[PDB]
């Protein structure tokens, strides 16, 4: 049965990838037992992380363009079984250079994860529910990123680093050769009915690269509220770092859930409409959460004193964790949903590069303006980005979303 | 005494600047009878004028610079003396070659005619009433540009090219020495009370930069709507070529009184206000003229059609001429304006050499986009970009606007 194998399938795909973010970061997770077993320096730390975070941003512009070409089954589980592999060999591993060099692997292994979600979630779940099965497998993601540090916590004071890497790579083993068999790629796979266009014809597309830079501006204003808001609440708004830090989980937490809300509320949005090619029901609530970050940011810069108690703290932060990790999902929804069946994957990539090109932005010159200027001109700065990108948007939602040819 | 010194300066500068105008277009005023003397290709009479526009896109970056460090009298009386020595002997020539260099020469002398006016308006007319006697100046280049043609034709049919065009360049000469001794560049040269910073404390400053793209946008907004509203209401608006050049002409004369109106309202606005640093009291119209920039694109892309009348396209076409000529005087008015006493005329010329980047932009990639998909999409591509550096600018409008040093 249809509904039988969307169940069978985002099951198996949900406990995938919750398997890919949990080892992701389980150097991440289980880092405080490595570093009593054997001594690094912040740099070398800082440099195995920087390794990840390149060859995972190099894996993900793979990925997504060879996700189209291949099949998701085999590259989705190959991606968890390298994974496997590399954790295996990582939890029996001693000398730095192998540590960066299998965790550049695993930064390398960790991209053939999302785009064969991605191509599944495109061709087995219809338009009118994309939004909200996204939603929850990015509410997979944020599973994993929840139960990872407390469960890893506890099998580092009960095993060891090795014991618990170890049975966290054979567990990807596992799921790998038990997650081949329980993805079908199409639903012509099982005898189901389904649900042309070159590369060039979806780069010389506009809606890419709208869409490109409208993720470029959220994700670059999410990144630097999301890392300097504690130095923000600290330094020029006098809160304390138990407000910082219950202002980022608020953030967190607003962000789960506001994730959720933009898929649930935008195939709600989709199922009233969608008869013409021009526009997207998806951008009438896109807009509604990039104004929601803009007064979100304006009720937190301008609206937040040393006086102001918490209860505004914690709402302004889900107010802007609503508002901002929902259009990340929602960007992501959009460059899988319209784009060109066998070009979805390479215009998921082309638009999850601006992630890496915003995350520099908000790391380098955002940390620059907040050392020269002010703090509070520096996030005034995302906000007026995030602002005009909201304005812009709100003119382009009707080009064409339909990206490949024109016919 | 110093309104005495204001009058006859401005009048001498109001002549001399006409004529700089008149001078900068005589070859184009004077070409029938030329094309009728000798004969010319058009293709020969485009390099003539590019040669002129590159030579002055490079004269006013020049002339800007040079500007703040010598005189701004003997500059502008030089650069009249070198406009009337080149069209002496562009008047007795004839040979092709000759041509194109002499008005390569008159393309390079008549930049430096304005940075001089702007620095005797910086130095000698008081911040609350800069901008209409400002807007008094560039209505100054539009009489040139209306007396232009018509005794330009005048003369043509009375004399020849050569003795119209070497009259006029005596003229030049003469207003020359008759306008060396009639402007002082600061009021300090006749002993009454006038009204530090470095290059890189001038580029540095962001409001430059935030000015230089917002008249990016302006200038390129105007320039494709004046280039190519003939051709919209043409071919996809089924108005007739009367009902196009009358809408261009409903254009020019609404931007004529849209120039004089934001300078005159903008001083108003700046009588009533100017207390801090952070902010500008002229962009509180320039704002709302940014927004009728907005409306007016839009209820002339979507409420235009081969049925509405011809009251309603004079009706737009004076709305956007006011709302876009209006902002191109008051950028040009806050480039001098917000700029250090002297980095005045380097911070005008950073700002007018996006006039060249824009004129670019909407020549070859606006009449490309106008090709490729529709002119409908190609003027609302340029009404987003309006709109959102309109939205983008209402945000950025409290950045600190007096540039240089920060003290």
């Amino acid at each position: 049965g249809y509904g039988y194998y969307r169940t069978v399938i985002f099951s198996a795909m949900f406990g995938g990838y919750s398997l890919y973010y949990f080892n992701r970061k389980t150097f991440s997770f289980v880092m405080p037992s490595l570093v009593e077993e054997i001594p690094l320096d912040k740099d070398d730390l800082g440099f195995i992380t920087s390794s990840q975070s390149a060859a995972y941003a190099i894996s993900k512009f793979v990925s997504g363009v060879l996700s189209d070409q291949m099949s998701a089954r085999w590259l989705f589980s190959s991606g968890l079984l390298l994974v496997g592999l590399v954790n295996i060999f990582f939890a029996w591993s001693s000398t730095v250079p192998v540590f960066a060099a299998l965790w550049f692997l695993n930064g390398l292994a960790q991209g053939l994860g999302w785009p064969p979600c991605g191509k599944v979630l495109r061709k087995w779940f219809e338009p009118s529910q994309f939004g909200t099965w996204w939603a929850i497998l990015s509410t997979s993601m944020n599973l994993a990123g929840g139960l990872g540090p407390i469960l890893a916590t506890i099998l580092a004071q009960s095993y060891s680093w090795r014991s618990t890497l170890a049975l966290s790579g054979a567990l990807c083993v596992v799921v790998s050769f038990l997650c081949l068999l329980l993805i079908h790629n199409e639903p012509a796979d099982v005898g189901l009915r389904n649900l042309e266009s070159t590369l060039q014809e979806l780069l010389l597309s506009p809606y890419l690269w709208v869409l490109s830079t409208g993720y470029l501006v959220v994700f670059g204003v999410k990144t630097c509220c999301t890392d300097w808001g504690q130095f923000f609440l600290i330094q020029e708004k006098g809160q304390s770092a138990l407000v910082g830090s219950s202002y980022m989980s608020a953030l967190e937490v607003g962000g789960l859930v506001g994730s959720i809300a933009a898929g649930y509320l935008s195939d709600r949005a989709m199922a009233k409409a969608g008869l013409s090619n021009y526009g997207n029901p998806r951008h009438g609530l896109l807009l509604f959460m990039m104004a929601g970050m803009t007064v979100s940011m304006y009720l937190f810069r301008v609206t937040v004193t040393s006086d102001s108690p918490k209860l505004w703290i914690l709402v302004l932060g889900a107010v802007f964790g609503f508002s901002s990790y929902g259009p990340i999902a929602l960007f992501g929804v959009i460059a899988n949903e319209s784009a060109p069946p066998n070009l979805c994957g390479t215009s998921h990539a082309i638009v999850g590069l601006m992630a890496n090109v915003g995350g520099f932005l908000a790391g380098l010159p955002f940390s620059t303006i907040a050392k020269h200027y002010s703090w509070s001109t520096a996030f005034w700065v995302a906000e007026v980005i995030c602002a005009a990108s909201t304005a812009a948007f709100f003119l382009l939602r009707n080009i064409r979303t339909k990206m490949g040819r024109v016919s």
